[PDB]
């Protein structure tokens, strides 16, 4: 693995990122004074928990789609056999999606970005799961604290989805070397951007799963599958 090589590999995982990133950070940071009004907030507060669990359903099953082709233009995903595939994916995919969401957080007025405009935790109040909403809004804060960049976001959630202690993984010694690779690429690209501070900022494994675990359950208590089961992807 020549710096160069390393280098290469930071450079694709990067602009897959850009490709698949969903929306334009731009964009987002523009929308932030776009608010939604008090009427706005009653309204979705009015809506049904089950329609408002079948909307969020819908933004999320789309963004897992934009992070499974992340998944496929990460070098030697492809490679790998559909079972561990399933599994990396299954594990990681959901994991990602909460990361990918302290870009639309911003911190200054606790807003996320939610169909088209900035809206605090009281736009989910129908849910009636204040604890676990709660949660996912102090996540973002931390991540948004630290200033993401967007290459550093790419590094990162490829990291989360390759991940050699995930059981079910036949080619154990496949996705390891694919992990260190890429975690060479994350040290050497942090070097390089004078960022090293920020790993140990970073939320811990276990954080991540709890959250992810807990809003899977939520999902099976209504009428839905697993997402990676309900994959219009993997076709």
């Amino acid at each position: 693995a020549s710096l160069t090589e390393i280098e290469h590999l930071v450079q694709s995982v990067c602009k897959s990122y850009r490709e698949t990133c969903q929306l334009r950070l731009e964009d987002l940071l523009r929308q932030r004074s776009n608010i939604f009004s008090r009427e706005e907030v009653t309204g979705y507060q009015r809506k049904s928990m089950w329609e408002m669990w079948e909307r969020c359903a819908h933004h999320l099953t789309e963004a897992i789609q934009y992070v499974v082709e992340f998944a496929k233009r990460l070098s030697g995903f492809m490679e790998l056999c559909q079972n561990d595939q399933i599994v990396l994916l299954k594990a990681g995919a959901m994991e990602v999606v909460l990361v990918r969401m302290c870009r639309a957080y911003n911190a200054d007025n606790r807003t996320v970005f939610f169909e088209g405009k900035y809206g605090g935790m009281e736009l989910f109040r129908a849910l009636g799961c204040s604890e676990l909403i709660s949660s996912i809004f102090d996540f973002s804060h931390s991540l948004s604290a630290l200033h993401f960049s967007e290459d550093e976001i790419a590094l990162y959630t490829a990291l989360v989805l390759i991940n050699a202690h995930r059981p079910g993984l036949q080619e154990k010694r496949k996705v390891e070397q694919l992990q260190y690779n890429l975690e060479l690429a994350f040290h050497h690209h942090l070097c390089k951007t004078h960022r090293q501070s920020i790993l140990a900022k970073l939320p811990p494994k276990g954080k991540l799963r709890s959250l992810c675990s807990q809003h899977v359950e939520r999902l099976q208590i209504f009428q839905h599958l697993h997402p990676i089961v309900v994959q219009a992807a993997f076709p």
